[PDB]
């Protein structure tokens, strides 16, 4: 029966008839987001739903045995793999988040679809060349997050009270929004220095920030 | 009549003088701002712009003539034919938004001057090497714009209360206006975590446009 | 006496002469600042710029003399005369910005000392390049302006109320500074739909913006 | 003692062990940041610490019979220098910045694992590059911070009412952070023609920073 399915799998139309679903059961999430037409149709949705999972399972286990190893060592099988199991935990217990991350199994399009494989691809090769950066940057961010905590955090817990807190605020004022009049200014109210350690503090992350652009820009 | 006009038309003296007429109407329409100048000169304004709206349809009555279906092939032709006949559409009735797209005419200084017709086509011409990009980027906002009308909308029905709201919150994220203070620290004192979503989503989105820009430096 | 004083200017002494003028009165103008100084040192100063204006028309003299219409052909002379200029409008009468405007002669530390002269022409070459996306803009801008000050100026007069009102409101749009909370998400509590203008314009003009830097980075 | 020395410090296990403490010492500073965990080990922590310190001498002290004057011309083994010098203040006395500025030790990370060393040797590398636009701007910020300092320091002293704090405003303008709501907007209050004063400084502040960041995408 192996070359039986094996043939099934590999179809223009099975593959095809995935993307058919994927868009589908797309544009039922986005009706389930209005309270109105859950008091309409909720019950279509919530069968038509719990239907597509089973395709998707289906699915995945015709793929599983056409592949066995190969399969467990695709990314993006690997992928698929994992967006339905999410999908598959039962509506209740534990987080509520599960119910939330059910909707990631719409990146599915993204993988069913090459070009858009190709563009994610070739998005995250990009990382690899990052990596030396990204790893000096942490570094750079939990050696300031700590100082900020232990300069900042008494007067200030909101914003520097914690670890946490600091690497927060930190990300925010590398974003630059709101940095002087939402943060600097009111901490030089009580620390009239603290421009000492945000100003260079922006120089550099800003800097190594452009650095990462125009390195990415070198090939 | 045919060559007559075709010399009529295409000759440099009726470019010059539709030229001419563009940058005229144009100075019309910022006077046309002025309550002031209403209350002296709205009545030779307002004449003066039937009068142009005339003539500029007998011109692409003509240039239709002259060309025929070389002219709704063209994009160029297109536009000004569309642009006028918004023009067109009577001081009354449907909407006021009407009355308000004619000053889309100006945009013909464009349509009827090269180098500004070769810089928009510059700029148009990077569109499609963005498509698959653009495609991306859209699946992402419309996966995340539910997760988000899910996951806050109850509590913060402004932002996120519906599917638009998300996405229009979402894009305010993205250009990163004022979305901590604003936006994410208020979500916190409420959903401790919120935290987990926006600081992902904002290096998705800041990544892939990074990208987008340097995809432009290339091509 | 010609080739005496042409070999006056022309010396090494005489420029470095000049620019060591330039870092004092700079020196000295950073010292008028403070309220303090001014009343412990405020003659000292007063006396000592009346000085430098002196030496700086006198050298201006000497430099015409010597030049004749090779300078009033020199961008950089001109820009000494101009900035000289200023500095001898009197203490008194006419706008007080002249007053202020004094200042600008440090711009003279960039004219009279090369390598500034260099990268500054570096900078001023590429604006030519941009002239083309340059218009472009202005048109737009103007073309919105409009029609944003008709569209949202009746009730929102501090933001749109004027043409020039909008020009400023859009820049700031543009810079994308504080443009949600801070103007369109106002601007809907009237007029639900003005974000299909807003995220269009901001589309559009970042659009551009971007195109424009990568131009920029291949000329 | 010397060649015997000389081959435990070039030893592997030597700088290996180093790198151990770095490691470890960064992580115990992160702890020191609960204020629940110094209750609990703040001792253990304390003592811990010293000992790092002692080591960390030991180990400089070490490198320093090896290299002499050779340790004193690498820009690498004088930051660990002055960073263990730091550490080395005691707990007491007159600037308690720099009980916080021990932390600058993390830097020893960058320090001793190369890559880092790499990278960050490839970002320095690209300040010469800049330091003719970095001159040029600097003048230019002076000049303005002296202009508002004058012009808008009387009503708005929080803001521009001393040079360093034009300095700090204008500083925050060029990040574009809250620029308009936040200061030009009611700087126009007062001073109507304020935005003749700041949309001027955008420009030329927003064209060089770009033309920096094509600048280093070409070196
Ligand atoms: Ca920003
Ligand atoms: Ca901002
Ligand atoms: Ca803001």
């Amino acid at each position: 029966m192996y070359l039986r399915i094996t043939n099934i799998v590999e179809s223009s139309f099975f593959t095809k008839f995935i993307i058919y679903l994927i868009v589908l059961n797309g544009i039922t999430m986005g009706l389930e987001t209005s309270k109105t037409f859950m008091q309409s149709f909720g019950v279509y949705t919530t069968l038509f739903n719990q239907i597509v999972i089973t395709i998707f399972t289906i699915e995945i286990i015709l793929r599983i045995y056409v592949h066995r190893i190969s399969f467990f060592k695709d990314p993006w099988s690997l992928f698929d793999f994992f967006v339905v199991a999410i999908s598959l935990v039962p509506t209740s217990s534990g987080f509520e988040i599960l119910r939330v991350l059910r909707v990631l199994r719409l990146f599915r399009l993204v993988t069913a679809v090459p070009q858009m494989r190709k563009i994610v691809s070739a998005l995250i090769s990009v990382i690899p060349g990052m990596l030396s950066v990204i790893a000096l940057m942490t570094l750079f961010f939990y050696i300031f997050a700590i100082m900020a905590t232990q300069l900042f955090g008494e007067r200030f817990p909101e914003w520097f009270g914690t670890l946490g807190e600091s690497f927060y605020t930190l990300f925010q004022v590398m974003t630059l929004d709101d940095w002087s009049n939402g943060i600097v200014r009111p901490l030089m109210e009580v620390y009239p220095y603290a421009w000492v350690f945000f100003i260079p503090f922006i120089f550099v992350v800003t800097f190594v920030m452009i650095n990462l652009v125009v390195a990415i820009c070198v090939d």
